[PDB]
């Protein structure tokens, strides 16, 4: 079932979290300290009146891993409670491993997607290594201890992505989705090879798209429409996955296009330093256009733009920061289609 | 590549047809007669002023096929013209071969649809043989030289269909589609094994349907909705084919369902001997209800029923008698969905 070996815990967060756990069930600490003996780690010995002393050993591995042992001592039933508290401070996406190869890349096409991914405030990249066969970049997250290894095999033009599907992976694949064919898109979105989005009848998917987007269908640019039909066939052919929310990437991307090109048609060009922020404020959970810009539009146009940016901003924020059933994804997908529709209808 | 061996030509029609070719190209007959020797057939020697005599030998084989030999004589180029004329008197579907096995059938499940298919004017069936392990039926057509072999292995309950995707195949599989699961439905509709309809995400297809059926989606019968989503997932996963027209089966039967039970609720139950022939007439090229029945209903109800039955009737007539681009198939699919939701909304 559940295994506590080689966890990816934040080391600086262990002790604090353990202490507050103990104080939330009003248990009492017998001792918390460095682990005796060769191995580095933490020993937490706590109890509650009525049962024996629970001992939990927290070993520090050499690769930054952590292992929790609760089956020692005289109260394993109690120590497992602390073990589970520590285990549930980890994002599930931390128990996964990504190791993909995309075809047809060279350095002048890959560098831009890295620089766009480093235009977020919590993402940094740097050139890790290079010879004449491969060039390796690493993408680090400043808030979470998360690094993604992006290696470009020059002579084969093959791009390798290694690590865990966390915030660097998500930002990078989001900015990289603009360039990919159907199979590459399906690879980055479902994290599996041998996916079968390529067998979906593209003309039946296209009739799906005309049905849900009606009058906007002639105004879509084929950038937008071929990424929407490609998203449709990634969704229709998706396997069973614990989280489907990366499948929302194709729609968000086209929202980011259409909004960013509607607003510039109304005297609101989007720049690189400030971007969307210069044009919106945020009372409660809403984004609303600032009054100086809202006084130039009409009341129907102000809300199409505001709810569009709210949707785009908060679902990209929750995808990029790991929140910070295919039915939920389809609900958000059809909301998105309605949004892209309304933006073309106004 | 093109090969003129083992064609299935209507033998009694060969001679006249060749004669008419000769009279349409103003060619002149040197001889038309039975082929000399044991093997029966026809020898056609014709010419036009300016070239040599073309000889075309048309052998009748033991399996009812016919073979055309045009490389005899002194004019291969001219005789091939007649060979090609005869060759294009054959339906492309007659060069195809179907040999499939469907699972989970019993004798009381097959006899009804096999007998239902023999209530057509050009279809009759008979029990060909039976022992204690399997029982074989044949379905022969009265107009075309076409027989379909339907063998049910009792002990394993497997039903296998052998022959050509012609008139009998279409009638039988049409009556059989209401009973099938997704994989069997796709088997009979695309006449290929190893299809990939089962990988279509049933929830995205179901949202497609929920979108196209507007208010009718909550009152659709669960029978109807399951047949419509199975049709949607066979179309989305359809391989690449010369004719897509059997993909219309799931909707046609569903209309026949909804129609036959919405007229069941307003005092017009449909029987087996007559059917819908004692309700609507045959004016021009449409199907209007008879005045005795139209005078009891409302003005939209008379036309919902006549246009619905007209669509059903003429698309079934064109599919059963081989009247003849996924775009065209989708075009009729949208018209079918509009009809079914109009019958639920009226
Ligand atoms: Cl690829
Ligand atoms: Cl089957």
């Amino acid at each position: 079932i559940r295994s506590y070996k080689n966890l990816n815990l934040v080391r600086a967060n262990i002790e604090t979290e353990s202490r507050q756990f103990i104080e939330n069930k009003n248990y009492s600490i017998q001792s918390i300290g460095p682990m005796p003996g060769s191995r580095a780690g933490l020993r937490v010995v706590f109890t509650r009146p009525g049962v024996n002393l629970a001992t939990v050993d927290i070993f520090y591995n050499g690769d930054g891993s952590t292992t929790i042992q609760y089956l020692t001592g005289a109260n394993r039933s109690l120590g497992q409670e602390l073990a589970d508290h520590l285990f549930e401070t980890i994002n599930p996406a931390e128990f996964e491993q990504v190791n993909m190869v995309l075809q047809g890349f060279v350095e002048t096409s890959v560098l831009p997607v890295l620089e766009l991914s480093a235009d977020e405030s919590h993402i940094e990249f740097r050139e890790h290594s290079r010879n004449a066969h491969t060039v390796v970049w690493k993408i680090i997250s400043t808030s979470y201890q998360d690094e993604l290894t992006v290696s470009l095999h020059i002579t084969t033009g093959k791009l390798q992505i290694q690590g865990r599907p966390l915030s660097c992976y998500r930002v990078f694949t989001f900015n990289l989705a603009a360039l990919l064919d159907l199979q590459g898109l399906e690879k980055v979105l479902i994290r599996q090879e041998d996916g079968k989005a390529n067998i979906v009848q593209q003309e039946v998917a296209r009739t799906y798209l005309q049905t849900v987007m009606a009058d906007a269908y002639p105004h879509l640019h084929v950038t937008a429409e071929k990424l929407l039909v490609s998203g449709l066939c990634v969704k229709l052919a998706a396997p069973d996955l614990p989280d489907y929310c990366m499948l929302l990437y194709p729609e968000l991307r086209t929202i980011e296009g259409v909004l960013k090109s509607k607003m510039s048609g109304l005297g609101m060009p989007v720049q690189q330093p400030a971007g969307f922020g210069t044009y919106f404020d945020k009372p409660a959970a809403h984004y609303i256009l600032k009054p100086q810009f809202a006084a130039t539009l009409r009341p129907e146009q102000i809300n199409i733009i505001s709810t569009a940016y709210t949707f785009f901003n908060v679902e990209r924020h929750s995808l990029f920061h790991m929140e910070t059933d295919m039915a939920r994804l389809m609900g958000k997908a059809t909301r998105a289609w309605g949004i892209i529709k309304d933006l073309y209808i106004v």
